[PDB]
């Protein structure tokens, strides 16, 4: 087929980079993040949507891998974010584990440049994010720390609120949107150079956060509300106002998001959903965001990561270009992220104050009298 | 001075590589880790032994900075380490700032190769221990995830025992030194690269951690117990053991360590420990410990971190060579720090397993066979 010779020779030139997986969440699932002696089983997984080898089938060039973590369900709601911080960095250390490991598969990418020096190599550039800030346990030092860690992208809420922002499976409304706190965040989230992810966040919490950032910001796995209508797809409303900040909606696999009847869902309407923000707010602003692993089973045609030719194969045979299609495969979301990293170096270089945690005093005042007093004496000794 | 000069070329040759400050939990206790708009203050403390133009003024080369959070204090322990884990990012997240907005007197180091190359820059290599397993929350993928963050070293207590080991300041002892989790951690700490360090760790402890450990370790900051008798010190059974091991015993600049009366306690007392242990394990085997930060008042002729020429010229007067000079100044503490590196890369090299945290089971076996049943699905689709 020319049209399948098309789409392989797309997928060699550029990177397809898909903005949600949870395979970390299926190895915790599954091996407990115990991948010892487990290579065959993670090149052909008796579970789930995502293994090496097929990872290399579908020709993927990369991957924003989640370190999701359930919401707490500890009615102590401290002990529930400290303990999903710590579930947290499980995540992560599994998530590294497995790139350090097969290191012929998978590179890990923090950066536009990072991604390309993989891609280039022939390797799956593995990139990271987390879903949800009830990830962060109400540290912004923590946040940074992930930052540091290699995440790169932080999904605002999972399906619950948190002291930033409201969810948009979960009602009655919390904040309204964002919190004082969430919109205090935002310009945080800028400043280090994190990329802002709307993807389960409420329709108000995605229009306040897309006036306020002054990066571009993306949907992680997000579908498209006009032809479907969920609390998870994106209005037409808040498509507008992602063309004026600049971002990407990477189009959801998830079957509950693409049409009313779950089991009709197809490849086709992925492509649908892909045309339809194409068209209307450009091409440039919309990517892939499979949520792979995040679902049972997926659409026709799109049953796991081996599937992406399908799509790009789709795409080019209703006619969207081969430039358009290199752009919802992987470059828009590399100049989401390239934008990211200009906007906080520009921020960082204008010198802007950074967000601190508000921490108990650990000293009374007869301490600092005492420390006081002690410097001025050393001072006094000539 | 004849003997200053020298002091000062030896200080300019090779890097005066300190094992323990803990100017983060002053800037905790003074700032409460904001330091914005607050440079004045950084390079002149109201408070404290340690401030950037004292430290540029004493000629150190290196610092490990501790990331120390106390010991945790809530009755229910569960609640209480996890809040550590929290403490613990945001005194990294102090320390990388510290670093980050003070370029040209800081540079973050993570190897001895990053030592030297920020050495020969001109600035003060900082690096990174945690001084507890407290700090960890009991997972030791949050433990490699604080080494990916630059944590070099791990002082295995405070003054609380943990799951892991006993602290020498606290009795009755928990597990008569090592706990069964603790044996396989040394182990995890050799493969991952992480320097072990002795210091507040019982006597037993000590020795079977020297027995068990298959890298050099370190005492960041302990005296001589032979010289005065405390808990903290080190016994001369641990300082053969010490030799053995290949470690470093960095020697401290608590008043109580060197002296039964604290307030006697003095310059001459350091170079008196220095010189009993090179004397008796050889000079390839002890560095400088300060301690600084860790007291609020320290011996005479070492009140803060201007005072190190002072150390290197009184050891140069008691006729300690200059080669052995530059060795308890840093070239000890980088060789640890070297050989810890190659043990790790030979570990990893032979594949070794990492120790993994015990994990809940997420999943019923009701979900295990509707995700088994699916992947067969997928299987016999052809
Ligand atoms: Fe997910
Ligand atoms: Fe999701
Ligand atoms: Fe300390
Ligand atoms: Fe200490």
């Amino acid at each position: 087929s020319p049209i399948e010779e098309q789409a392989t020779r797309l997928l060699k030139e550029v990177p397809l980079i898909d903005g949600h997986n949870d395979f970390p969440y299926m190895i915790r699932g599954w091996f407990r993040n115990d991948i010892n002696g487990q290579d065959a089983h993670l090149y052909d997984m008796p579970i789930g949507q995502t293994d090496l080898q097929r990872l290399q089938k579908g020709l993927l060039g990369g991957q924003f891998w989640s370190a999701f973590v359930p919401c707490p369900k500890n009615p102590d709601k401290e002990v529930g974010s400290l303990e999903a911080l710590r579930q947290t960095l499980q995540q992560l250390d599994v998530i590294h584990r497995l790139i350090e490991r097969h290191p012929t598969i998978l590179q890990f990418a923090d950066s536009a440049a990072s991604i390309w020096s993989s891609f280039r190599a022939g390797r799956v550039a593995s990139l990271i994010g987390i879903e949800g800030l009830h990830q962060i346990a109400d540290s912004v030092s923590a946040l940074r720390m992930l930052h540091r860690l290699g995440v790169r992208y932080v999904t605002l809420t999972h399906n619950c609120h948190n002291a930033f922002a409201d969810a948009a499976t979960v009602s009655p409304e919390l904040h309204g949107g964002l919190s004082r706190k969430g919109e205090r965040l935002i310009r945080e989230l800028n400043r280090m150079g994190m990329m802002i992810d709307l993807s389960h966040t409420s329709h108000e919490a995605q229009t306040q956060a897309l006036r306020l950032s002054r990066a571009p910001v993306i949907y992680s796995h997000s579908s498209i509300y006009s032809l479907r209508a969920h609390a998870r797809n994106v209005t037409d409303e808040n498509l507008h106002l992602l063309h004026r900040n600049r971002g990407v909606v990477m189009i959801c696999f998830l079957r509950e998001l693409l049409a009313s009847e779950a089991d009709q869902a197809t490849l086709a309407h992925v492509i649908d959903h892909i045309i339809y923000a194409g068209t209307r707010i450009g091409y440039e602003h919309v990517g892939i965001g499979s949520a792979f692993d995040g679902m049972l089973r997926g659409p026709d045609g799109l049953h796991d990561v081996s599937c992406y030719p399908a799509l790009v194969a789709g795409l080019l045979e209703r006619g969207v270009s081969e430039e358009d299609v290199k752009r919802v495969m992987g470059l828009n979301v590399i100049r989401v992220l390239e934008e990211v990293e200009r906007v906080a170096a520009e921020l960082q270089g204008a010198g802007e104050e950074c967000l601190c945690d508000e921490l108990d005093e650990v000293w009374n005042e007869d301490i600092k009298e005492q420390l006081t007093r002690e410097r001025e004496r050393v001072r006094k000794l000539g």
